[PDB]
């Protein structure tokens, strides 16, 4: 009975940077809460964007998705023109890896944050 | 919707320490080697990648969803370790809980002075 509800993601335009990941994802449009714009995602936790004091570090969200839904977001990847990676490192880009017998994918938001989807989970 | 979170990177300067400290205080399952980061697992299919080497870690913010027998094991293990803990995340009220949303909350920190928080009713759902 224990579940990771939400985590603050620092953003420079906290409102850019939420409705970057929400139309990405093809997530519904993100809503205001508090000081935060939160991107909600279906097994019950929510990225809560803030804006920024100081320095954004780059942090890293990875998201399981079905396998429609990948060719979906890659094909808005390349519509937006954004550089992808298949290595977490960033030393293929312009391609995919097929690890874990699914499919994955890397790039980066606004503030280089290093985001990534997959469909199948290690070891799940 | 088909999109779930399926794992973050949680910065530390020492990786096993980090992860022993949450796994244990949450109550979850001993973390597991995977590359270079120590992973501990929670229960809607979210994994917490710890990692080593990182200097003046940036604190980031983390709260978990819990049951609320598992909130009074959970602030008891809190309490036991001698934690500083507070009821708001600008840690102005020490020493008491909050009751968000109808629930009960608590905030602490972790080793590097990550912002850790339990809750037992969220906002909405
Ligand atoms: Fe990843
Ligand atoms: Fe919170």
């Amino acid at each position: 009975a224990v579940e990771l509800n939400h985590t603050i993601v620092h953003a420079t335009d906290r409102d850019a940077s939420a409705r970057f990941l929400a139309d990405i994802l093809g997530l519904a449009a993100p809503k205001p809460f508090g000081p935060f714009m939160v991107v909600q995602v279906d097994n019950d936790v929510s990225l809560d964007f803030m804006g920024g004091s100081g320095p954004v570090r780059p942090q890293h969200y990875a998201f399981l998705v079905g396998d429609s839904e990948f060719d979906e977001i890659f094909g808005r990847i390349r519509e937006r023109g954004l550089d992808h990676w298949a290595d977490p490192g960033h030393r293929r880009p312009g391609e995919i890896n097929t690890n874990d017998g699914g499919r994955g994918v890397y790039w980066s938001d606004p503030d280089g944050h290093s985001l990534e989807i997959l469909t199948r989970p290690y070891g799940g």
